[PDB]
């Protein structure tokens, strides 16, 4: 059943993982160096034993692909995934006039009143990036992100770079290289980042006609953020190979530290008792070929039927 | 017995392996997505079915450790692994005023008179490198070369990063990290390189006292590099354990394009008929600590049982 190598990576962090503490005041099981592997031939990797929101990996994946780092255009799409980085930088500056409200996200976890202080906060701050353009380009815009990583790479000379751009032209002309890689870790800022890269790099292969794509990701939550990110990159894959003209191979996911938080054992002991359900297809617009200008409406996932959610804590 | 990943890695690739054309106009078998894992606690992984030259990886690795980016150190450490590259540079230019020289190692190979033609030039380069100073500052240092990349990243305004250096300090700090990366991609050069970095990354982790590292190698070529490759990475998880005062645990490889070349499949199916041995032990000096001034006699390869070595052609 295609999402086996999830149930098997989270079976066993149970059964393996060493403990280990981290940076929330929350532990962790862990485990080093894993890898799986998912043939995107049987089907599209979304899970059936939990529902997972296909429609935020979608426009989340859309805002890196048209290398915007503004949150704007992911809050015009509903999409809320990034706010919280935006609204921190809101609230350590100057026209933040309002509540007390550092440590807001852990305090939110045990809040008092707080919680709707905060909501309410954060729907004002939202609604204006949506609205007030000099305010969305001042504290909307997150700056370092993926689009930027993987579309406008800064170099030492002051341009800019478009990693993505050039691997797909790679890919057409020379399918063969053993050098399609994009890369989002960079020396000079990762000192002085909020959160650098999970999703470290990521390196293509072309072989028999089919495209596949391996992922290093140096630290994943098994629980809460696995779930998204193999959707997110088996897209990618489907995306590059559709501009390419090129049939869908793999999807390979290698792990750094693989952890479970400690305050998730019960949900994934939960999920670990639902049996698989057949994968949901990805049917892609065929009249688009340029990944650059897909929209929502060209990507369409059929025959999704997914286990109810399972509601899980945010640790931190 | 510790080596038989590599054995697996390779019986895998001769059973798997697609045809693949590259580079070279000689082809190979490849795979892509691998990860083998060894156990540093159970010996140093340094191949006993064949002999690889330990001298050639220690010194590399020390003129990695050292941020030197120059030849000289390798050719007084009579260690020429990278001499093609210098000497390439040299004939390219205006000194060279010498025979025709260019295809030169493809050329080798069926090379007529040249051979010897092309082996005294080079001896000609590289005792010039080693005595004539300015010389040696001029065709003998290559530059982006991994003790740059891992040592010297050069910034956008102008200043040098330490990656490893920092990535110790993190480490004795903040063993628990997940952002103990160092790497060698660098998205404004490989543009115009040479070669871009084959080991194009590596992560460190520290659980229950001991230091495991894995590497991402985007391109591996099965028979003649990765024996060395094993054991280069081996060598820097115990070199950075001893300097943190940890203990050794697991190297894990993970593999971008694996790849057999056509004109090595009777070597390797020769090596696997041999029965592998028990394993080396490494001895390290101690009373040094500073990784970055160790020295060749200060790293002790104890035990070492190998078969003969087998040759093979470097395929280009
Ligand atoms: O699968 C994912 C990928 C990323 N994150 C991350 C990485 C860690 O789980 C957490 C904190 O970042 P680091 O300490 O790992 O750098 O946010 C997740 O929650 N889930
Ligand atoms: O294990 C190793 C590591 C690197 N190289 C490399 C990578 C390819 O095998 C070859 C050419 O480089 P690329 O085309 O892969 O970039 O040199 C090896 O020969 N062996």
């Amino acid at each position: 059943m295609l999402e086996q190598p999830y149930l098997d990576l989270a079976k066993k962090v149970l059964d393996e993982g060493h403990f280990k503490p981290d940076r929330t005041h929350t532990g962790t099981y862990s485990i080093f160096g894993h890898q799986m592997r998912f043939d995107l031939s049987k089907g599209f990797p979304l899970l059936t034993t939990k529902k997972v929101p296909f429609g935020l990996i979608k426009s989340e994946l859309l805002w890196f692909l048209h290398g915007d780092t503004n949150i704007r255009f992911l809050l015009q799409h509903r999409n809320h995934i990034w706010d919280e980085w935006a609204f921190e930088k809101w609230v350590k500056s100057d026209e933040y006039h309002g509540p007390d409200m550092t440590d807001f996200g852990h305090r939110s976890q045990k809040d008092p009143e707080f919680a709707a202080v905060y909501h309410e906060e954060m729907a004002k701050f939202d609604d204006r990036v949506l609205h007030d353009d000099a305010f969305a380009a001042k504290y909307g815009d997150l700056g370092l992100v993926y689009g930027s990583q993987w579309r406008a790479w800064h170099t030492s000379k002051g341009d800019t770079i478009d990693q993505l751009g050039d691997v797909i032209e790679q890919i057409k002309t020379h399918p063969y290289s053993r050098r399609l890689i994009v890369s989002a870790w960079n020396p000079e800022d990762v000192p002085t980042m909020a959160l650098p890269p999970c999703h470290t790099l990521y390196q293509f292969y072309v072989n028999d006609g089919k495209l596949s794509l391996q992922l290093y990701q140096r630290s994943a939550d098994i629980f809460l953020g696995v779930p998204f990110n193999i959707a997110s990159y088996a897209l990618l894959t489907h995306l590059v190979a559709h501009e390419c003209g090129l049939e869908v191979g793999e999807f390979i996911h290698t792990f750094g530290d693989a952890h479970l938080y400690v305050n998730h054992l019960d949900q994934i002991k939960e999920q670990l008792s639902r049996t698989p359900r057949p994968a949901p297809t990805l049917q892609l617009n065929p009249d688009k070929h340029d990944i650059f200008d897909f929209d929502m409406k060209d990507i369409k996932l059929l025959n999704y039927d997914p286990y109810p959610a399972i509601k899980a804590p945010v640790a931190v």
